[PDB]
């Protein structure tokens, strides 16, 4: 897969107010091990909140999504507004509450949520051209808001969350932490990761499969 | 290795002002995949600085080392002052500039640096009992300040940095990104990681070997 360029969209730095750090790093690892290149992006805007990860309480400060996401990529990131679908072969979106607070407002709006316009436009551009999409953990919640047609996807086994996604037009398929769901016609791959994982090795098993599948779909 | 408890000491969240995020997550991954348990700690104190990872410039704010390190561990971390050497089988310290700013002041003091007292006491406790130590990237710079005896270690191949460590009493051994150096008598393992890595898969190759070796030394 040398030569393949995989877009990666981040939402901050940490599970509670940005991207799930394990999920993001596991994604980068799997991409690199396959010989492909990650091309990272994050929207240039303030985070919805800033959470003390030690206590779970909100902090009285403000942080920029792009600035904080740069921590994960060691500075090698660009504003999402600069993404060029023609230069990408696929798109992957890791989870964390940032996917539900910053890339969308699923966390507070549920089925009436809106998704970041630049996220919608990039994802639609991939689908137009037949380039695969990989969404992890809670990130698949954005899919039935982006695409106005039925899609096979998963967020694991949680019945309440699955009910919400169905209300939005998805077909929810149960999946364990170490496997994936694939909508073959639309080339969309999903996996639960931290929705179900009890440790990092269980999250890596599902993520590795997701990345592998995305790369196969991109050929 | 089920049952093994591996202490992990963090310094923040991000290469420039805390722990190198890739290195920390790769460490956790390798520990979990081997069936052992990571036990994470970070000192409860302010970071030396806060760096914009997008530009590399300092920011006009203050952040707590423990609070930010909790991002990497999804909240599963304790203040370093609470570490109980009797409950640990080994100790691993990932790199990032935080190891040189927060766990020590190597970044500004070089060979005249001081190391966090709780870092020194925990590391000494491991060595007393014959429990292995694994230090990654720039973290090995702390070793000849902690132990007043010669130690075989590596930070890669950088001649200037190696010269400083030698001034402090170390025996520096060249090592590539995908290998390790082991001081057998003192059970100390080091690897360069981001001192030399050009991507995350190259850092993982060295880290995986380090963790494996630490686990073997802990049996």
């Amino acid at each position: 897969f040398q030569g393949k360029k995989i877009g990666v969209v981040l939402s901050g730095c940490g599970v509670y107010d940005g991207t799930e750090i394990h999920e993001a790093v596991l994604t980068l690892l799997a991409i690199a091990r396959s010989g492909a290149q990650a091309v990272c992006f994050a929207p240039d805007k303030p985070q919805a909140d800033v959470i003390n990860h030690l206590t779970g309480e909100a902090m009285a400060e403000t942080r920029n999504v792009l600035i904080e996401a740069a921590r994960i990529t060691r500075g090698d990131i660009r504003p999402l507004s600069q993404a060029q679908p023609e230069e990408l072969d696929a798109l992957i979106v890791p989870g964390g509450f940032g996917a539900a607070k910053n890339l969308s407002n699923f966390a507070s709006q549920g089925s009436e949520c809106r998704v970041d316009s630049d996220v919608v436009a990039l994802a639609k551009a991939m689908h137009q051209s037949g380039k695969p999409l990989g969404f992890i953990c809670i990130a698949p919640a954005m899919l039935p808001k982006i695409f106005d047609f039925p899609l096979r996807l998963t967020i694991g086994t949680d019945i309440d969350t699955a009910e919400v996604l169905e209300e939005m037009g998805a077909e929810h398929v149960p999946c364990p932490v170490d496997d994936i769901v694939v909508d073959e016609d639309n080339k969309v791959v999903t996996t639960p990761a931290y929705m179900l994982a009890q440790d990092i090795a269980q999250a890596a098993s599902g993520i590795d499969k997701l990345v592998s599948r995305v790369l196969v779909l991109a050929e």
